[PDB]
C-alpha cells in the first residue's frame, strides 16, 4: 500500500507509503500531496483543463482510497498533457518555498534533534527572498555561506541566482550530516518538476581554518549569521574579511563595522577603515512579516586611501 505521482517532465515518480507520514504538528504528506499537484496544475494551465473540478475539493486525507483517487486523477491527466504534447526554467518564488519545505520534511525525519530549520518557510525564506533582490548576483560571482547549518539557505540562493558556484560550510556534526540527505533530496525534487538551479556544494568545515582562509579571500559574496557569534570568533572573521577583494560583500545579521564610523588616528586597525556599512531591512523597500534588518558591507579600501591623501594634503 502507496501512493504515487507522476511527475510533470517524465522523471521518477514520487512514491508515499501508506499509512502517509506525519511531519510535525503542521505538517503532513497528504496536504504536501495535495499542494504537488496544485503547483503542477498552475505551472501546467493545459493541466487544469484535464484535471476534474470536483477532485481537489472532495477529499479525505484518513482515507486510502480517496488518496488514491485524488493521486490517479492526477496522473491520468499528466498521461493525457503528455499525450498532447506529443502531437527546464528557474522556479517561481511559491513553488520554491514549497519545493524548500518538501526536501526538508523527506531529509529531517527526527526533529528533536535540531529561527529554526522547521520554520524556515514561514519566517525566513521571505527575508532571504528580499535579500536575493536586493544583493544583486552575476555569473562572475562566488557565493559563500559560512554557518550554513542544513543548508536551506545556499539552496534558495541557488534557484534564485546564476553564480559560478554557491558554497555552504557548517562545523556542526548533526546539520552536515542533515545536509547531505538535503543535498540529494533537493537535486532529485528539482528533476521532478523539471526547475534548474545553479551549481552549488554543502560541506562539512570550520571557516576559521587555514584551509579557509584563501576561500574567503577569493569569495564574492558572504552571507553570515553572526548574532551568536563570540569575540574570538567574530575577531578571527574580521581578519578573515581584510584579505577578500575591493567590492567584495558581506550580509549579516549583526554590523562587523559601526554604521556611523567615522576613521581617526586612534581607529586605524579596525575592519571599518576598509569597508562601508549599510543597515537594509525589507520596511525600507509591501512587506509585511516581522520588522528585521540585515546588514551589507562592501569592501571598499578608498576609506583608507582617502585618510592618508588628507594626512598628506591637508
Ligand atoms: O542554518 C542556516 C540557514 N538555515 N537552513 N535551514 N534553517 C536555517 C535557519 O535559518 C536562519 C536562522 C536565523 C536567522 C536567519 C536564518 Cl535564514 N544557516 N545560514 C544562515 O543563517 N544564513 C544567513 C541568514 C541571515 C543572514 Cl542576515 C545572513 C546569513
Amino acid at each position: 500500500l502507496e501512493l504515487r505521482l507522476k511527475s510533470p517532465v517524465g522523471a521518477e515518480p514520487a512514491v508515499y507509503p501508506w499509512p502517509l507520514p506525519v511531519y510535525d504538528k503542521h505538517h503532513d504528506a497528504a496536504h504536501e500531496i495535495i499542494e504537488t499537484i496544485r503547483w503542477v496544475c498552475e505551472e501546467i494551465p493545459d493541466l487544469k483543463l484535464a484535471m476534474e473540478n470536483y477532485v481537489l475539493i472532495d477529499y479525505d486525507t484518513k482515507s486510502f482510497e480517496s488518496m488514491q483517487r485524488l493521486c490517479d486523477k492526477y496522473n491520468r491527466a499528466i498521461d493525457s498533457i503528455h499525450q498532447l504534447w506529443k502531437g527546464n526554467t528557474r522556479p517561481s518564488t511559491g513553488l520554491l518555498r514549497h519545493i524548500l519545505q518538501q526536501v526538508y520534511n523527506h531529509s529531517v525525519t527526527d526533529p528533536e534533534k535540531l529561527f529554526s530549520p522547521e520554520v524556515y518557510g514561514e519566517t525566513s525564506f521571505d527575508l532571504v527572498a528580499q535579500m536575493i533582490d536586493e544583493i544583486k548576483m552575476t555569473d562572475d560571482d562566488l557565493f559563500v555561506d559560512l554557518g550554513s547549518g542544513v543548508g536551506q539557505v545556499v539552496l534558495q540562493v541557488a534557484a534564485a541566482t546564476n553564480c559560478k558556484h554557491h558554497y555552504g560550510v557548517e562545523k556542526a556534526d548533526i546539520p552536515a550530516k542533515y545536509a547531505e540527505t538535503m543535498d540529494r533530496e533537493f537535486r532529485k525534487w528539482m528533476k521532478w518538476y523539471g526547475k534548474k538551479h545553479a551549481e552549488y556544494t554543502l560541506e562539512r568545515g570550520d571557516f576559521l581554518s587555514e584551509e579557509w582562509r584563501e576561500r574567503i579571500a577569493n569569495t564574492s559574496v558572504i552571507f553570515v549569521n553572526n548574532f551568536a557569534f563570540g569575540p574570538e570568533v567574530d575577531h578571527q572573521l574580521k581578519e578573515r574579511f581584510a584579505n577578500m577583494k575591493e567590492g567584495g560583500r558581506i550580509v549579516s545579521s549583526k554590523p562587523f563595522a559601526p554604521l556611523n564610523f567615522r576613521i581617526n588616528s586612534r581607529n586605524l586597525s579596525d575592519i571599518g577603515t576598509i569597508m562601508r556599512v549599510v543597515e537594509l531591512s525589507p520596511l525600507k523597500g509591501s512587506w509585511t512579516g516581522k520588522p528585521v534588518s540585515y546588514y551589507l558591507h562592501t569592501i571598499d579600501r578608498t576609506i583608507l586611501e582617502n585618510y592618508f591623501s588628507s594626512l598628506k594634503n591637508p
